[PDB]
């Protein structure tokens, strides 16, 4: 018996033209139902050819479908993390509070450097990708990271605390080149609560999903 | 007030011998004492660069900085893990058990297949870098994944449960350029037991370190 | 004595909307004033760099200044091909003629294979990237290869005859996600002229880029 | 009629023990002829499988074998000029003379610098790969790059004139951990003559192979 388990896109936790005016409904739309939906379906699409090589079905490049693998997977994962760290300005925005704020202060000196240099990786990423805030379990500390495309650059076995999509898909209609723009008008939206439940989850020496 | 937590290289688990003959003593050695060690102060080197940026002393270039840290972090947490995923023969050398075994086959069908895609994952790495079984989270499953110098190709979030190094470095004293040979006798010293450990952890829904 | 020589943004050899209704004037202007005038930018950047440390005037992370040479270069580099490689509808457009034609059928057997499998590289790159078609001098014979970013998976030596830009900036505002349609729409615009003066210089062995 | 051009493994100019006490007899035979063989395998490997699609005869993850024929191809040309850039101590490896004097001199200050850099790049290789030293011809001028695995940060169109394997294969046998001695040492086996051919050829607008 071989079986995998499959992904499915999971639904916004709000309206498309939830996150205006700093993020367009035809942004959220199209980045949800088209570009979270592809990297589902290309995560798929890459399980079942290698079950079918577990069957003895087929033949594999092993090599291929585990890059298109680790590719959509990171996709995935990284938009299902993307979708409830923002929150409708009210609810998203501001600065954190809580357990959140302790350590972005006693990592980062303040909020506002944390903001400094979180969004300066963002704004510097090269070609397409994300800035990241994990937490690093062996020395249990916050760290920023850049990630080219969805999946590179990770560090292994880290909990994703805050990302943002620096793609040009995630900003482009409404911001054409201007990214920076975009990473500066992004913080309105930011929902710390999800933040803080994420980092409470890693605190404890978990996986920080499924809150 | 800025703090940054500094990493450490650890103590083999065993003797630069142990693992005899299946890998040398002059390759243990070297391994952990030179490379590994070089990990350690690459990732505490991107750290003080990152820690002088925060207390406004110091500039950056926040790109090279943190690729930098990624490479060299990731190097340091995938040996941290290589290092106790192996055991001298006898100990270490057979077939899994308990949840691992179960999981494996539930997966891959029987640990054969698995230990073929396993195999065929190592010896087809382009350049240098790893083959690694995670447990992903998302969908609660296991997976292989190639993953090219430390760095590349990682699933956001997931654990790692078995790491295999195919960087020259790990085999070429005493294989030279059959890679294949090395992989091979690998599966002669990995410790299952670990692996279980980590499995559970997993499993859990925590972290798959410090146990 | 050191010099380096620097860089500068070429004209469009036609108006921003010459291309129109293929690539919209929207695209075009901010895709040459200020993505590529970018490039420029950043090549000239990493130079100064390189410069100062030549003189011995500062120091530099070696790595870092060649990497970011490398990505912002090659943006020029095929930005610089990637205009002339069009024209207004009737100058562009088309099937090939001359010796492209030819050599187009000698490799790939038709015209509609070789933009089949032209069309079927440019839409399949992972991430932001090109499909070009080059010329390999060493075994003197026609390629199609993707490129991602810009500096990843190029023939060292190879001359690059025909370049499409699958970089989101290049087709998002006007088609959005459905990559595939620029792709399909852009045969449109190919100077074959450009193309089959590239190809004559590199068929005698000689750099393709000046004519 | 569909047609692709094969590669084949060119011999070395001089006996294995040729370049002795700088890289060892061992390290020539399996460099040669078991990883620049594989390069040459691999890359027809792929044009066997692209030409079978050409045909019609089979299907293809274009992606998948653009990225192989790429890794292998730049394997093959990297190697081919690697091996007549060096020469037995004495019969070639000290200071260069004519055109490859005067423009190291021009663009680097002196060669004395241009060593420094060139070293320092090699040295800092991240993984596995190269440093070069390039025509470029857009402006004219002379540039050092990285490059990683084998294709990884070419510049479009440019000639390569000099090339410094990093891999650790090209030296860990006699070496290990110390590619900076091996740098270090490279120098003394150099063929300046070689190099000056390469450079003249890319001078007057020709592609740096074959002479
Ligand atoms: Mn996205
Ligand atoms: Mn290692
Ligand atoms: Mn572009
Ligand atoms: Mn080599």
């Amino acid at each position: 018996s071989v079986t995998t388990k499959r992904y499915t896109l999971p639904p916004l936790p709000y309206a498309y033209n939830a996150l205006e005016p700093y993020i367009s409904a035809e942004i959220m739309q199209l980045h949800h139902q088209k570009h979270h939906q592809g990297y589902v379906n290309g995560a798929n699409a890459a399980l079942e050819k290698l079950e079918k090589f577990r069957k003895g079905e087929a033949q594999i490049d092993i090599r291929a479908v585990l890059r298109d693998l680790s590719f959509h997977l990171n996709g995935h994962i990284l938009h299902s993390i993307f979708w409830p760290n923002m929150a409708p300005p009210g609810k998203g925005g501001g600065k954190p509070g809580g357990k959140i704020a302790d350590l972005i202060n006693k990592f980062f000196g303040s909020f506002e450097k944390f903001k400094e240099e979180f969004s300066q990786a963002a704004k510097n990423v090269e070609g397409v990708g994300w800035a990241i805030l994990v937490y690093e379990p062996l020395e249990e500390q916050l760290l920023i990271l850049q990630i080219e495309k969805h999946n590179l650059m990770h560090a292994a076995d880290a909990q994703v605390l805050l990302a943002l999509d620096v793609w040009e898909h995630a900003y482009y209609l409404q911001y054409k080149n201007d990214r920076g723009s975009y990473v500066d008008n992004w913080w309105n939206v930011v929902n710390w609560d999800d933040v803080e439940r994420r980092l409470q989850k890693a605190l404890n020496g978990q996986i920080a999903l499924k809150l």
